[PDB]
């Protein structure tokens, strides 16, 4: 079915010319490429595969596959006497090196004249499906003479000279369709847990966590965000997944948490400077889960934030917490519909009563935080969200469902702050109970805490469990010792104000903790409890590794075996001053005399100049180290609304040292 295919190709800095192999061949107007390429060491701009028109006054007159050293992939179609300059392109779409060893990566371009429609997948992954109303073939381009490898040759000269290897490529004078895209063998060092076009319907997904259950079971956790990549305000759910085999393979997800006031919509959102900031404005969510297992009663617990309909963090009250304080009690606030003030309550068993008359009213709220007039549920009608207008808009869309106090159209209405909540599930997460809200742990007149994602920690040598958060000043640990039916806090200050200071602890010894934390000053920084988190320690930092002046999460464990016979702490972050990217794993060892860590290796995750921002890791039950992380930059502007950048690998201790 080819019309022609080569291998092993060495690129280094000279170009190969296979002019008179291909393009006495190329005909029609459709064509599909498909090529298996390493490149460990690349140069900042450099063209794969180059068709032009190499004689003088025809320079802007190629068809190229270009790759840059961030890991972007894009095409370029251009001819100057039909005025077309098409660019299409995706960052963070390539791997580097794995163990080691350069991956080879397996790219498909379709261009297809029937749709009009030009496609790129990488490494099974679709990164981008343009349709234009003007089309033009790759091969159709004026007085097109060259057909070059590792260059573009433009007025005879070599531009965008190449250092990689291509050891396989192959060209067909057809438009492939999607069903025989999916049968291209593929050589990935990665997996998917969760994925665009699963059961959450999310075509997003940030923020991972992981956590290895005592039957050895390993479970995730995710925000499965449906707006685009965008933080609260926004629609986004909590969903899950667990590993019954070392994490070869993975359940399909189900929510933890969720939201019925708008639909669950896949939805391609824009990329480019004009729309990009559209952000889904009138929805409830949830962001930011955190994971922990309780060896007493054998439940599974999760946290996360919650935001009230059009609500994040910009813009929540941050003088409420949201509940009265009656007599040490406290109960939520409501406001109803046609009233200036937060006239009502929710006492014992639902009943809403009137603070202002000191009366019962005839409306109660059930366990799901829905309204009942007279026992009766009332309902308000959903929102769906769409581009079809240019903008976006949100509309009503016929569907009843009920009422709930943390929607827009509801009768009773939550105060406009931060809230969170915690579910647990009887079964290692194959279903998860209704949500309840936790009560707030820093006074009436203070917004709720922000929980640090990742894990909990649960101790050995007891039944304490403890979640990090963070707020203005300090880091707010919160403690359970019944299995989360009551918790307190315990504070550490620390030398920020408004810093995102996301914390991750390991057990050094029994009832001795090291916590790692994000900060402003561009260093991982520590603290230590002796105490089993009753009172911490100042703050230290960690030299040999660099963040931004902003900061990236990084998770933490305590490995369960001895590495040059000593006992180790493996960190997983971006290591650089630029931006997220550079990922490591860097193993500690510890000193057993004074508790202070020697960090001795550091594994390179994948290329310097490559996206990692933020991680889960977890101990498998045969040793080996499961990472799943945001494979992309997911600070900046340019790299926003990526599908399937989330992505798992495993790892074994060898490997790093």
């Amino acid at each position: 079915s080819p019309i022609f295919q080569g291998g092993s190709y060495q690129l280094n800095n000279k170009s190969i010319d296979i002019s008179s192999l291909l393009l006495d061949k190329l005909s029609g107007e459709s064509q599909t490429v498909v090529m298996k390429f390493k490149a460990d060491k690349p140069n900042s701009l450099q063209a794969l595969f180059g068709l032009s028109n190499s004689k003088a006054g025809f320079k802007n007159n190629y068809f190229s596959i270009f790759m840059r050293d961030s890991g972007e992939i894009g095409v370029e179609i251009r001819d100057a006497q039909k005025g077309i300059n098409y660019l299409f392109s995706r960052p963070a779409s390539l791997w580097g090196k794995h163990k080691g060893q350069a991956v080879e990566n397996t790219l498909v371009f379709v261009s297809d004249s029937k749709d009009k429609t030009y496609t790129m997948y990488v490494n099974g992954i679709e990164v981008f499906s343009e349709t234009v109303d003007t089309f033009l073939p790759i091969s159709n381009i004026n007085g097109i003479d060259k057909a070059t490898l590792g260059a573009v040759n433009r007025e005879g000269k070599e531009h965008y000279l190449a250092k990689g290897s291509i050891d396989e490529i192959s060209l067909f004078n057809k438009a492939i369709s999607d069903q025989e895209v999916s049968t291209i063998p593929l050589s990935n060092p990665f997996q998917l847990i969760f994925q665009s076009g699963d059961s959450t319907q999310a075509n997003y997904f940030r923020i991972p966590t992981l956590y290895t259950l005592s039957s050895g079971r390993v479970l995730s956790s995710i925000d499965a965000r449906y707006g685009g990549t965008h933080d609260s305000k926004s629609k986004i759910n909590i969903a899950t997944s667990y590993s019954d085999d070392n994490g070869k393979t993975w359940s399909e997800p189900i929510f933890a948490m969720k939201f019925n006031d708008y639909e669950e919509q896949l939805v391609y959102w824009p990329r480019d400077n004009k729309l990009k900031n559209s952000q889904i404005s009138g929805s409830a969510s949830f962001i930011d889960s955190s994971i922990v297992e309780d060896k007493k009663s054998g439940k599974t617990i999760l946290l996360a934030d919650v935001m009230p309909a059009g609500i994040g963090n910009n813009n929540a009250n941050k003088a409420d917490s949201g509940f009265k304080e009656i007599n040490g009690h406290y109960y939520l606030k409501l406001k109803k519909n046609g009233d200036n003030d937060f006239r009502y309550t929710v006492r014992e068993n639902g009943v809403v009563y009137n603070e202002t008359t000191n009366k019962p009213t005839n409306y109660t709220i059930n366990d799901k935080y829905e309204v009942l007039e007279g026992g009766k549920s009332l309902t308000v009608e959903q929102y769906s969200v769409d581009f079809d207008s240019g903008s976006l808009r949100e509309r009503h869309n016929g569907k009843q469902v009920p009422m709930n106090v943390f929607y827009k159209d509801s009768l009773f209405k939550v105060t406009p702050t931060n809230y969170i909540a915690m579910t647990t599930s009887q079964n290692r997460g194959e279903s998860w109970e209704q949500f309840k809200l936790l009560p707030p742990f820093l006074g009436e007149k203070h917004n709720g805490t922000y929980l640090c994602p990742g894990q909990g920690l649960a101790l050995k040598s007891s039944n304490r469990l403890i979640f990090a958060t963070y707020t203005s000043g300090e880091l707010t640990y919160l403690i359970s010792d019944d299995s989360g039916q009551t918790w307190k806090k315990s504070s550490a200050s620390i030398p920020f104000k408004n810093a995102t200071a996301e914390a991750q602890m390991v057990e050094l010894r029994d009832g001795v903790i090291r916590t790692f934390f994000r900060t402003t000053t561009g260093k991982i920084a520590y603290m230590t409890s002796r105490d089993s988190g009753e009172t911490w320690s100042k703050v230290s930092y960690i030299d040999g590794i660099q963040q931004t002046s902003y900061g990236t999460q990084v998770s933490a464990i305590k490995y369960s075996q001895l590495i040059d016979g000593k006992e180790a702490v493996i960190l997983s972050t971006p290591n650089s001053r630029s931006g997220r990217k550079g990922g490591q794993l860097v193993v500690g060892l510890v000193n057993k005399e004074d508790d202070s860590i020697d960090w001795k290796y550091h594994y390179d995750i994948d290329l310097p100049s490559y996206g990692y921002a933020y991680s889960a890791i977890t101990e498998l039950p045969n040793h080996h180290i499961g990472v799943l992380f945001e494979k992309y930059d997911s600070w900046s502007r340019n790299e926003l609304h990526l599908s399937n950048v989330v992505q798992y690998i495993d790892l074994e201790i060898n490997d790093l040292t």
